[PDB]
């Protein structure tokens, strides 16, 4: 198996949003992962390319059997990941304390929204909600206009699977000193919080307010902020520093002489009014031409269905093809060993043949 | 230093948004990490809370001298970080090639936008460029509005800090069997892809289009979204599974044969009206009670500046008081080798200490 994880064995008992996909990247990056299921599922070969390097087996693990045959898998592995409510593994007989008797090794990889404790550790969420409470939501979309969700990107996979991940592997650094597994209790509560650091120092230098769409990065700078261009697609513009301020502005055509001040705040109704003007002239594949191989920091918002044919992506192969559509190749990148393309969802395995498959 | 990756040694070129990001994380677990910046910048104490958990020591890096006493460094250390532009280490002589002949044990991180080759490589970029080439920043906002940017959470952080340390990490295990570091090539080009895979993957099964403002989980869907108070004030809703969608209704005061099905996407409109004025009768705090120990996925949208009134930030310690304010704690958690305390910025140290600190 190619990748920098050759050999580490995983666990994952089937969950929603952040547990499948750091399943997913540890499966990309060369990990062997085992997916337990339940029987009332898997119609076959799965759609969802989130569980691709992958082998899936199902176990009712209610059951004597199913419980005794995970716990076999969990003897063998080096991952376990559950992202159920707190007490739901406990109770299943599969909790930390548990696989501690058959497995001192083993990193326990607890994947929720709330944490473990607490007065909403019980109440079921999704993404939105993680984010509302801690006040990255509030934080997001324009100032006239209530908040708009970034998607799931925020809760589930950069403040929540990929603290799931980092945990894991610093986990298993860990284990190296002391031969002993532990427990990761991985919230999007709390991931999501010090994704968001930044603007926690900032605010506490005073160069961040709780006023959305009123701060550098939120939308509020004429600098940094989508334009629509002349065709009504749209351009982003990135340029914080004075130096990439001022190559745009002389790839727009404007004099510097006859704008107000970049940082005057003041004045950013003005500024972005010529802003928006200028950009309104041309459509978004002009100030695409215009701009490419500068430090403008412009560059064209596509959709994902024009991704395929931009020369960068291209280039990189940044995305493979796969069942009609392209998804995104591994990463990060590995100089000596590295990832391969994914392995598309497969169809159902035996769970005994993964026992003698891991040596039994 | 508590933490799982305490005894790990980490050199950190100093630049800005991932790279420190990510170096401060392996700081938060335990990393004893070393800050190369130069000179000139260095003032008082450092008063951004992203430098914590660092020591920081200047240093000309293009003098013959402070390139020496660099290789002398990264020579003692497991991991290198930076986050220039492609060939820039390359010519100060602290290149992957340079730092193998000192150390071949070394995993050599190299945070960029665009990637490491290719036709933008050398291209000046922040978050908001970065996630316009892929696909990302367009299917972010109000569909009758153009696309807002989900602050620097999803390029710089997300899809950047947070796969250079899975990229870290990862090639530590690796390097645990085969003697050998390696170069790890984190673009937040890619990252970002990964990190929205589940869009991809939705995409080829009909179930995402590149529509904005027209999804289960941008911002289209009424049970996925904002919605404003009597107070002007918001709440996230977040129902999903219908079990939970149900409870939202009823707890509204809304009789679900009233009203379009939750998932009749033509009728959505409608279904958004209703539920606005039922959510617009009454206030933030209202809901937020109506909805505590519920499964209706509506929780309160807080500023930052609420936060710390929040019990369940309060009860699992999400934040510390530090400096100006409220900063989040370490992420994630561990039961065996849990985190501590950031320690603040301290005051710039001598590199000679640092050598005497780390033997040779
Ligand atoms: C769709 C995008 C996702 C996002 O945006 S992230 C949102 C999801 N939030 C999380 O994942 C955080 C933690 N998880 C949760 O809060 C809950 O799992 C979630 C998502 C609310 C779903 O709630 P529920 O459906 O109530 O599930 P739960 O965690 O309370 O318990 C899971 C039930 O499944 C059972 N189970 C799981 N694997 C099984 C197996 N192989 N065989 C038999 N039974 C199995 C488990 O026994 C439990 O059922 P029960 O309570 O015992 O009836
Ligand atoms: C504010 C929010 C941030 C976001 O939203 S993320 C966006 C930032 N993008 C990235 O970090 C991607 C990769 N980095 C870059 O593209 C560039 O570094 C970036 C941010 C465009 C800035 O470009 P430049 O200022 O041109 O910097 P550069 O990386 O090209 O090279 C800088 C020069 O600094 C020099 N330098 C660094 N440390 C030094 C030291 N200790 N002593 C002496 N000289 C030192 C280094 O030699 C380099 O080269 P040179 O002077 O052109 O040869």
């Amino acid at each position: 198996m190619a990748g920098p994880l050759s050999g580490l064995r995983v666990v994952e008992l089937a969950g929603i949003g952040p547990g499948p996909h750091a399943a997913m990247i540890l499966g990309d990056l060369g990990a062997d992962v085992v997916r337990i299921d339940r029987p009332s599922s898997v119609d076959g070969i799965s759609r969802d390319a989130m569980l691709r390097n992958r082998r899936i087996v199902t176990a009712d693990l209610k059951s004597d059997q199913g419980l005794e045959l995970a716990l076999k898998l969990i003897a063998k592995a080096d991952v376990l990941i559950e992202g159920y409510r707190p007490g739901v593994t406990e109770r299943l007989g599969l909790g930390p304390e548990e696989c501690a008797k058959v497995n001192d090794r083993l990193i326990y990889a607890r994947m929720t929204g709330w944490g473990q404790t607490g007065p909403r550790s019980q109440q079921a969420g999704h993404d939105i909600n993680y984010i509302s409470l801690n006040g990255i939501l509030h934080a997001i979309g324009r100032g006239d206009e209530r908040p708009v969700p970034p998607l799931n990107l925020v809760g589930d996979f950069g403040g929540g699977s990929m603290f799931l991940l980092v945990g894991i592997l610093a986990a298993l650094w860990e284990r190296q000193s002391s031969g002993k597994g532990q427990v990761v209790d991985a919230a999007m509560v709390d991931g999501s919080s010090v994704l968001i650091q930044m603007m926690w120092a900032m605010r506490a230098t005073g160069m961040w307010t709780d006023t959305r769409g009123a701060n550098m990065l939120d939308g509020g700078a004429p600098y940094y902020d989508t334009y629509e261009c002349a065709d009504g697609r749209y351009v982003a513009v990135g340029a914080i520093e004075p130096q990439f301020y001022a190559a745009m502005l002389a790839g727009l055509g404007l004099d510097a002489a006859e704008l107000p001040p970049q940082n005057d705040r003041a004045r950013w109704p003005e500024l972005r009014a010529l802003l928006t003007e200028a950009f309104a002239s041309h459509d978004r594949d002009h100030w695409g031409a215009v701009f490419a191989n500068s430090d403008a920091c412009v560059t064209p918002v596509l959709a994902f269905g024009e991704v395929h044919n931009e020369p960068h992506i291209i280039e990189r192969n940044t995305f493979y093809e796969a069942n009609g559509g392209w998804q995104p190749m591994p990463a990060p990148r590995f100089s000596r060993t590295a990832s391969s393309q994914p392995r598309p969802p497969a169809a159902t395995i035996d769970i005994e043949a993964v026992l003698t498959d891991w040596d039994g």
